């Protein structure tokens, strides 16, 4: 059973959260899912209140860490330096991902220096000025992290952890609970492809620097 | 502007409930959103609390009724005399809309005699039970009133709410805002699809029923 951290913060959208724990509650025996924040409780954008389950240091213990998103609450966590100090995140032991804004948290990290990601739409301009070089993809993989950019992007995101972690059953009984009825062909010709473009992409990305070092 | 009831009730999936307020609010020009429950507070499945804006009673005043859905929170409404009471529907004053189990509602208000509609794949099988001719499709419309199958059918839902309220541009700016980062056209191609296929069946019902009554 693999350990999964949902890192949060006041103003994070309901929408992303929500979907995110969700997809992930969609299978029982793959892993446990803890909420991990700076304080007993935060406030979604809408004041919807959700009890951490631990502190985001706790992220050091996780097999996967998540960055959820937020309009304010994403520029409000990255002025937050006991926040962003206790992301120690390692990509060599760890699984790292995020949705819409959360990349912007990663990006400042240092996480993906040199490196590819995405964000949502909205926000890429933003993103762009803090020197992310964002793509217009819905998922980008860059080892073992990846972002994901607006928020049904999520069926990306957790079916690539299905897919590192176990294999494309468990994506599909995972991703078969939220697709509209009667698709379920369409939306797994959808997806397979989305995360296998992403991962063709990520390993061109990988040959050029084996390439380089050479 | 039109006024939109959402009806909720104890034990409310969140997910399908956080994915319609979401949709409905990325136009601010369009209509108005109120939560409509039983109690000054309803909490979710997961536990969220969410305050109610007026009483299901409340329903009557809306130019568009949606019923959310709930794994255990559905099965409970039924059998609540003065919920099912407060819920006098008008298709021919009002879009009425389902999500989910949300549709168990409006087959057992009697507003789907003889008609079709479709409810959650895991659902089918009881709604069948219950008498209701359920297909194996995603948004299936009978003149007024739309059920929507799988979560993430919210997308047909709310989009035919703009189609027969507004136009195809509200439709696209709605939808634009959740879906996947650079995959705006496959997703306008699959959301106009699916809508124009479900008004398609729908026309083809109503020209029999007319043929018949003739």
């Amino acid at each position: 059973m693999y350990k999964v951290g949902i890192v949060l913060f006041d103003d994070f959208t309901d929408v992303d959260f929500f979907l995110m724990n969700d997809l992930l509650g969609r299978t029982s025996d793959s892993w446990t899912v803890r909420i991990l924040g700076t304080k007993p409780e935060h406030h979604s954008q809408l004041g919807m209140t959700v009890k951490t389950d631990g502190h985001v240091s706790e992220v050091k213990e996780q097999d996967v860490v998540l960055i959820t998103s937020g309009y304010r609450g994403i520029p409000a966590a990255l002025q937050d330096e006991n926040f962003m100090s206790a992301l120690k995140l390692d990509p060599s032991r760890q699984l790292i991902g995020s949705i819409c804004a959360g990349s912007f948290v990663l990006h400042e990290l240092g996480l993906l220096k040199g490196k590819k990601l995405t964000t949502n739409p909205d926000a890429k301009a933003v993103l762009q000025g803090m020197g992310g070089d964002v793509q217009d993809l819905p998922l980008v993989i860059e080892g073992n992290i990846a972002t994901a950019g607006g928020c049904l992007s999520l069926l990306y995101l957790v079916g690539w952890l299905a897919e590192r972690l176990f294999d494309s059953v468990k994506r599909k009984q995972i991703q078969n609970q939220l697709i509209p009825a009667g698709q379920m062909e369409i939306f797994e010709t959808l997806i397979s492809e989305t995360i296998q473009s992403a991962e063709s992409a990520y390993e061109y990305r990988s040959a050029c620097e084996s390439d380089a070092e050479s």
